[PDB]
């Protein structure tokens, strides 16, 4: 009663918490994917396409002489773009495993709580289901035993009633001799 | 899986045939109360209409002087009532007897398929919705792992690709220093 209304209100609580952090995660990874995807398909897609994508896109003054300071301008452009290829992956890495570990934060809880409300939910269906018809088959007893004590109560009135008249049938029959 | 639905099937019917028989019980009943509440409410509501039924409706000729042969024809309606009654109570004890037994006849299988079926039902469901949850995990997992691998085929041809531009640069130079 009390107990099983109030397991119920705080699984449902902790469970709403742990699919919208579930959910969300999904979310940041579909969000990523539509954009990572447009990557793909255009800059991402070929060497001829990176390489003329950091020709317009370079890599900062710092980083190029630092990282690619070749005398071959072309060279240059390879290079940057494999570093921007390395700097991709790293960051294809780090949302991979900001995604795993926020899965793996909520996933068994959620599937716990899960099972443990939606089994709860279910006994007091059934529950309720079982007492409505066990309830409906007690006032079916009692309305025939109902009817048994009509009977018992009337047969002792029709018994009062026979001995009324009997007492008129006497009376009845003292007064006709006496008009004789 | 071919058990589980296997088991749900055999478990529905044998329920549908227990539920089918508990309902033609409290049908068979309520059917029998709408009938009995009109006597109540009429020839069994009180001495003075049921003796007023049975001077109208008289038992058979042979009960009448078997049981009430009374020379006060008034005290033979006494009698016949009082028999009318008696009938009555036999009457309502033998479909009380019945629904009893049709009852108990039930609800013991009843009750335990009802809980073993929906718990079977709940089961399957909690199980596929927390494996779709995981499903979709593992499909987001092999998306980022296939950008991964598109980087590293795009690492590869771009490689190759600077390999072939130093061929073309090797060769433009020879040609032009001959050019001199």
């Amino acid at each position: 009663g009390e107990e099983d209304a109030l397991n119920i209100k705080k699984a449902a609580i902790a469970l709403r918490g742990d699919l919208a952090l579930l959910k969300a995660n999904f979310e940041a990874n579909e969000l990523f994917f539509i954009s990572e995807d447009v990557i793909f398909k255009t800059y991402m897609s070929s060497p001829e396409l990176l390489l003329t994508y950091m020709k317009i896109n370079p890599l900062d003054q710092n980083t190029a002489e630092q990282q690619c300071g070749i005398s071959d301008k072309v060279l240059v452009l390879y290079c940057e773009g494999k570093l921007k290829i390395e700097q991709e992956k790293q960051n294809i890495r780090e949302r991979l495993e900001t995604s795993l570990k926020a899965y793996q934060s909520n996933i068994g809880g959620t599937a716990s709580l899960i099972t443990a409300s939606q089994t709860l939910v279910e006994s007091l269906k059934n529950k309720n289901f079982i007492k409505g018809i066990r309830k409906l088959m007690l006032a079916h007893n009692k309305v025939f035993l109902n009817y048994l004590e009509e009977l018992d109560a009337l047969e002792r009135s029709l018994e009062q009633s026979k001995r009324q008249y009997l007492q008129e049938r006497q009376s009845s029959k003292i007064i006709v001799k006496l008009e004789h």
